């Protein structure tokens, strides 16, 4: 039985790092990871450094494939400090750790030698306005390939990789739970674009970003294991983002364990698990690379896409 | 606007021929196009040529990217006489002229240089067997996705890339209309496999042989055009495979012009055009070349996907 993955348990893995530097401390690692998270700096030697080289060995393979059709067309020569972009893409469920995943991951690749300009961009600035989707009905479907917008998404990545000095990306507020009047993330020529979202991987009717995809990750866990660190995650917000007065969600703050636990649950029960079964772990077999997440939150299983 | 692809009118396209050497007579040209086919050695030249360049420009850049996760994972080094495959799928619509496209390419790709295993199969050969067509009530679904044992596809294209020294593959017959008893077509290490079917560029909840492909072909032409060398094709068949008295459609070489004619329609209307329109088409953006044919068969229009 021939097959197109090769896995790996932790221990497997971890002898890939080969002599891959750690240049993370343990302050700089705290300032990206998100509340809940559980990874410390031994899991980012043991599995995101071999990633690290995983990646930088496929960046110049990678470019050896445009530069051919360059060839083929009898252009230019692509200036050396201007190649194909490289594009990554990092999904996953809601809550599964795939925002912390993402930003290390930018981490490492920014402090590779030559100093790559390594932009990160979430899918949440492509989320429609709350009155666009008031009127589409989709205030409850947040998340879901049709709350997004999709044709600027694609129009944004097929800019960035294909040599645009410049391209613009709406930014979204946790904290207003809308997208940001005005407010713009801009992206300038980057040697590798790190894209993170639920459904980045998702593949349909029209070129997607997930064609544009270089390389991509899918952080996964058991459901259920996620559902609690969803709620959890909840709960711990009634003391933190949800504190804030001017917070949308503020009103949950004053919950109780059992209210919040209430709350949570359903939510999950009405958007994110639907969300998770319908259209993101269908995407799970196209991704590079799959993380493993134990209950714990470790990584402790990996699986590499070999074709 | 920038766009992942670039297009191409027949004049722009022949330039990029360069010196490919055209290692092709009119006989043998003859004997791989189908009824109804109108391509010549000067359109094998202006385009096939140029094509044929591209794809050994790619063969070798590809090689690369496997090589990197070769490395990546300390394996041996790929015996240079068995390295990694090179997929290639043809799609488009029922008679566009695709089978012939990939004839003529296995035959442009034998003859290179170093003399490549170059291999064709057709899914064809992946339908169900009229009984289990029956069974699932589709003998009148032939073409359409679910009528193909997909998963036994999937497994031959995975075992083949992945190095197997041998995959078999069952055997249609245009004669009969279905599978031949014991009947295997045996595939050993090419070095280029093609593949040539209507939904090969299909993609799904899970990984399919789309997600193999390291190049992909899509012939297209206006669907009205397709409909009359269909209905064309089908009048003239009945002077050659419907006159054989064994031909599962012996009853049709009988039919009148015009009884023929509704006959081809109805088939049209009812079948492949709800296939093309619903299956096949949605698939074309993400070919890496599609060739557009006018009403008279001639390729006069590429479109290219550089991203
Ligand atoms: C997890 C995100 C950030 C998805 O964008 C969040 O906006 C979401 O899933 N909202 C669902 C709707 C709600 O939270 O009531
Ligand atoms: C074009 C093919 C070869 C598709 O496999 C042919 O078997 C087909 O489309 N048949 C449809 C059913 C019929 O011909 O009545």
């Amino acid at each position: 039985e021939p097959s197109p993955y090769v896995e790996f348990d932790r221990r497997q893995w971890r002898a890939l790092r080969m002599s891959t530097p750690l240049a993370l401390t343990e302050e700089e690692l705290v300032g990206l990871r998100g509340l809940g998270e559980q990874i410390d700096l031994l899991e980012v030697e043991e599995v995101y450094l071999p990633l690290a080289r995983l990646i930088h060995l496929q960046v110049a393979a990678r470019q050896r494939l445009f530069a051919a059709t360059a060839e083929f067309l009898g252009e230019p020569q692509q200036n050396p400090d201007r190649p194909v972009p490289f594009i990554i893409g990092v999904a996953g469920s809601v809550a599964v750790g795939k925002s912390t995943t993402a930003r290390v991951l930018q981490a490492l690749l920014a402090r590779w030698d030559h100093h790559p300009r390594v932009d990160l961009v979430t899918t949440d600035g492509f989320l429609y306005p709350n009155a666009e989707l008031q009127r589409r009905n989709l205030m409850h479907r947040k998340g879901f390939p049709e709350s997004y917008n999709r044709r600027a998404l694609m129009r944004f990545v097929t800019s960035v990789k294909s040599g645009s000095d410049y391209a613009c990306a709406p930014v979204y507020s946790h904290l207003h739970y809308d997208i940001i009047p005005g407010a713009e993330q801009v992206v300038r020529h980057p040697d590798i674009l790190i894209l993170e979202g639920l459904n980045v991987l998702q593949t349909g009717p029209t070129l997607m970003v997930s064609d544009l995809f270089d390389f991509s990750l899918y952080v996964d866990a058991r459901i259920e294991d996620i559902e609690q660190w969803y709620v959890s995650r909840f709960l711990a917000m009634r003391t933190t983002a949800f504190a804030d007065p001017e917070s949308h969600f503020h009103h949950y703050a004053a919950f109780s364990d059992s209210q919040a636990v209430v709350a949570a649950r359903e939510i999950w029960r009405t958007i994110n698990r639907p969300n998770l079964v319908e259209n993101i772990l269908p995407t799970r077999p196209r991704a590079t690379l799959v993380l493993r997440k134990d209950a714990d939150h470790s990584i402790n299983r990996l699986r590499l896409r070999k074709l």
